[PDB]
């Protein structure tokens, strides 16, 4: 019974050829994993020092206290903070390498990168207060460079990719609560030394500290988009395909994978340069596919087609015919590197922090980026040579996706129904009824949760009361493999009001029919896409985030990232819905702040909720009680 | 049968009075825990994403492997880097909170503070090719404290902290395993990255990163006791005494606890100030006492004595004498604040980032901290006041301690024998055989290990066999609490030709007898001391650490902190034992790393040990071993 796997049919139709060849899944690790430990599900488990293991029963006699004293409080949040901070070391680590990229670039030292999009340089520098008139452009973007790689450390400013991104009004209520990071690595660390052992013992303290780090994420998350936009191009609405069936038995099939595009964005271009060197092989021409972030940052920008995401990543090899795997850092599950042995691909590592043993490691370095693209790609080139006459099983099974629904592209489109004021069509749309509200999607697949069930489950129900969805990461994958994001499905899937926007957008856009169910904003650290989008309605509007109708859903999460995206959606303001179990539940007056009285300082909060339709039901619930404090009928 | 539990007969009392008054401590806890999580104990579980908790079986069957195909080799390497991660934010932590304070002072933005020792401001200065010649004291300050904070992250150097105190061949062979950290924050966000999901998945390469991380705590530990050194004063030897029987039932008892004495160098002056406001509330004065390191701090500059440390701090509060403890961060139990309410203790917090639910909290700003002292000792006095006729039960137990070995304290006693070349009667007597070697006990008590057992067995084997005896933190507590550091027990503990060593210094330094038994360097972080101490040996002799008759041990380790100081011990060169479990047998090949193919990197290796008399066996082997490998008789 694949069906309770996976709900996309090209995973079921892999899962059955992986029981019958014999390679174990992560579905099959998750069953061996059963029943997995009570005190770490509830979070009621303390490694923080070597007098532990420590545990707290949930319920019963003892142990009811740590070692140390640590309260069943003081040790849910201290995780949580370390879960916060590791997610903010992957998507700030993320930002950095960008940041230096793009100072090797404009300094001479990597002329495979380049100011590929001068208009989001400048209007970068002009946000951050850095003087553009009378610059050379390479200039303007060391400064922007050297201003990204100071966020990383306290200075005489505090983080300007969170101050600079958010409204005054927002900064002022989260300075007045002491949560403006001040510095990113600063915060990180902070975390690590506040939770250790003999630290910071106060839920409320701790957690607080938590939202800070969170924002920390946040401005990862901002500066990657930025500057991986000022290097690569800002997205602008493409047209692609996702699922298995974008694989070709005729082509050399290289997935790429991760979630830092540098070089693979270098790997689309040179592959293209490749496709005779390929044809003399035997082969059509390299297929570049994506798989997680990285696909979905070639996705947005080039159009490259997604093969699959997040928990169904090894099935991608079970075709038989994917012939090498790019990779570079976070999310990659470390079981590719054992069946690759079985499948015949070729996985290689690119990155000095991120090695799999068993996988063939490639330094990749900026300043040799074409070079060492090539001999990764030669690699992919012998690989398919030695599976000349081997039969694949490619499901024949892939979806058509429009996607590139940059913030710019988003007010792009809109400015066709109003050119000057842009933001004000989708206003009128939200207070006269045909917009019910905004919802993000983002986040991660979990081996838990029949893969996609809550995406699209929640997403159906939000779309039939006439929200307008977003979506980012593996949210956009789910969606995206489901039909999601095929604006043929728009009159299947939307209510009467949000069909009729989507129609009068894509009309005034010379579609001739509407803009797909859902808008793709891209990667996870393009979640910063959507606070720009938010932040720009609530400018506009002169009203604070958390007055607005826009909630987030990291329906089914996974990765530290993900509790750290949650935790700054709710630091800014949002009603934020997560599909599993975060371990918290072993502390009720951690779960109260988390849900409840995180309320009374940021104004949003988390909804913790496991059923999709009920979860659905309360996203709703939380955009009307928006709508019905902006004055607006629900 | 307290002696299960202590060895130092002041607690065993102690803990007779908890146990009657129906106060829990710190055993109870730990015996209500049993038996303890051996997943957990042997490093087999995972919790880096919602996926888990993970775990692995050490023998048998499934699980065999983490859900995302994590192997027990990558579980037990990224369990272990985050610890060194978090011991690295707590002492660099401490580093930076110092280096902002010398900014403040010499900015004028903080008089309580200043340049105490100008020499040592100097020499550093010196060390990090900062010009002083024509130069204001105050503007080389200003310079010093900026080049401590530019440390913290990536620059056109390296971390100094670490390149300008290690001899260059040292710094080659770290360079060359690409072991220099680039920034400390920088080092602890990449490890919380890459040992994040789906990052990072080999073992050797995860160490490797470990290591590295290591020398960012090495560097926060040395820039920590640079920059006290300036601010409060270069220890020298002091006399003093150590066990809960400083206390005085007729003062007002405060106990300093925490590492960083930013406040409580202050606590200890401002104390002798308020003698009077004192004696108006029947007191005979404030007698201020320490706790864990920063009771080193005090003891080692002002003389303070030690009431105790680490894994019996509850016991200073059941004596019912205790009438504050003031806290900053790092090491302690959070039980205090319930104990507190039982024996009539004041507990103040100091600190925004360490707080305890329960805890009367005193913000502590450096602009305002004499008057800061002053409200939290009027606390105290206050507090003394409502114990008016109240027994208590000191144990009139204590030792002498003779104390404030600094590096340049040692240079100066030995220069007494040779005034130009004071490294070299030291030397002399290691190839002569009155020294075998010398050995640094670091770190913690640990409630697994009967307190004290550990350093005192090896100890006493150690001197018998002509061994030269370092120490720092709680293991300085431990010797000293049992008479190591009391010059009158040489002739018991000590081998003839380490008693006529220790003698001849002595009596050149007109003490009329000997140095004591152990030497006390400081606080943990002063365990950066040692390794000037070494360094200096190592560059007078033309050789690296890694051929010098040194080793460590970490008898009774407990902090994140004390993983991150052995882990930098050998990655600097040295055999570092450790005498209690890491979480590190449910993986053979981690454990061969870390035991002995490091040694192929770093010359160093850790000895893990849990029985004390065959520890002392294998670091006297350790120390043998590297005087063969210098040709000398052993
Ligand atoms: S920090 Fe406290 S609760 Fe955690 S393992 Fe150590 S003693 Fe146990
Ligand atoms: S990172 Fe891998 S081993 Fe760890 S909890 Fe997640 S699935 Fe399990
Ligand atoms: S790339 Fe990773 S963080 Fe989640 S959104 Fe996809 S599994
Ligand atoms: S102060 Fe702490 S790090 Fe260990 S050495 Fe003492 S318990
Ligand atoms: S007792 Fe299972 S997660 Fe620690
Ligand atoms: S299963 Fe006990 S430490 Fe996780
Ligand atoms: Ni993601
Ligand atoms: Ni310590």
């Amino acid at each position: 019974r694949q069906n309770l796997k996976s709900t996309d049919r090209a995973v079921q139709q892999m899962l059955d050829k992986a029981k019958r060849e014999g390679i174990q899944t992560v579905w099959d690790r998750y069953e061996a994993m059963k029943p997995q430990c009570g005190f770490g599900e509830t979070g009621l488990c303390c490694r923080h020092c070597l007098q532990g293991p420590c545990r707290i029963n949930p319920f019963g006699d003892e142990p009811k206290v740590g070692i140390c004293g640590a309260t069943a409080e003081v040790i849910v949040a201290r995780g949580l903070d370390r879960s916060i901070a590791a997610g903010a070391a992957g998507h700030s680590g993320h930002a950095k390498h960008l940041a230096h990229t793009l100072k090797k670039a404009v300094q001479g030292k990597a002329a495979s990168y380049m100011i590929k999009d001068r208009t989001k340089l400048h209007s970068i520098a002009k946000r951050l207060g850095i003087p553009t008139e009378g610059q050379k452009d390479e200039d303007i973007a060391l400064e922007v460079a050297k201003a990204a790689l100071a966020d990383f450390h306290e200075k005489d400013t505090p983080v300007l990719w969170v101050t600079t991104v958010l409204p005054p009004s927002r900064v002022k209520v989260l300075s007045a609560h002491g949560l403006i990071p001040a510095g990113i690595d600063h915060e990180i660390a902070e975390i690590m030394h506040r939770t250790s052992m003999g630290c910071d013992a106060d839920a409320q303290n701790l957690l607080l500290g938590g939202l800070r780090c969170s924002l920390a994420d946040l401005a990862g998350c901002y500066m990657g988009t930025d500057l991986a936009d000022i290097l690569f191009g800002t997205p602008a609405p493409v047209v692609t395909e996702s699922n298995l069936g974008v694989l070709k038995a005729d082509a050399v099939n290289v997935a790429v994978h991760g979630h830092n595009p540098v070089l693979s964005d270098i790997i689309v271009s040179v592959s293209k340069e490749m496709e005779n060197e390929a044809r003399a092989a035997g082969a059509t021409g390299i297929n570049v596919v994506g798989i997680c972030c990285t696909g979905n940052e070639v996705l947005m920008r080039h159009g490259i087609p997604a093969c699959t995401h997040s928990v169904s990543q090894e099935m991608a090899m079970i075709t038989g015919a994917l012939d090498a795997m790019i990779l570079d850092y976070q999310c990659i599950q470390p079981s590719v590197a054992t069946i690759a042995e079985c499948t015949g691909t070729t996985v290689i590592t690119t990155m000095e922090m991120s090695k799999i043993t068993g996988a063939t490691h490639v330094n990749f370095a900026e300043e040799a980026a074409v070079e060492n693209a090539k001999q990764i790609l030669r690699l992919a080139i012998d690989t398919f040579k030695r599976r000349k006459g081997k039969p694949v099983e490619i499901p024949n099974i892939k979806t058509k996706v429009v996607a590139g629904f940059s913030t710019e592209a988003i007010i792009n489109a809109l400015s066709k129904l109003n050119a000057n004021d842009p933001l004000k069509p989708l206003i009128d749309n939200v207070v006269n009824g045909n917009i019910r509200g905004v919802c993000l999607f983002a986040g991660c697949n979990n081996v838990k949760v029949p893969q996609d069930q809550n995406f699209t489950t929640i997403a159906r129900k939000l779309l039939k009361q006439n929200v307008l969805v977003v979506a980012t990461g593996c949210g956009a994958g789910a969606l995206m493999r489901h039909g999601f994001m095929d604006p043929a499905n728009v009159d299947e899937l939307c209510g009467d009001g949000l069909k009729a926007v989507l129609t009068a957008i894509g009309e005034a856009n010379g579609l001739g029919g509407p803009l797909p169910p859902v808008l793709h904003m891209g990667s996870c650290v393009d979640n910063s896409r959507a606070v720009a989008l938010v932040a720009a309605l609530a400018n506009r509007l002169g009203v604070d985030l958390d007055r607005l109708p826009v909630v987030a859903s990291a329906a089914e999460a996974m990765h530290e990232k993900a509790v750290a995206i949650g935790t700054w959606a709710v630091t800014i303001g949002l009603p934020t819905h997560i599909g599993v179990l975060p371990p918290i539940t072993g502390s009720l007056p951690v779960t109260q702040i988390l849900t409840s009285s995180v309320k009374d300082i940021t104004g949003g909060y988390f909804i913790v909720e496991l059923d999709p339709e009920t979860a659905a039901d309360k996203l709703l619930a939380a955009i009307n009680e928006r709508r019905a404090g902006l004055g607006l009928p629900w």
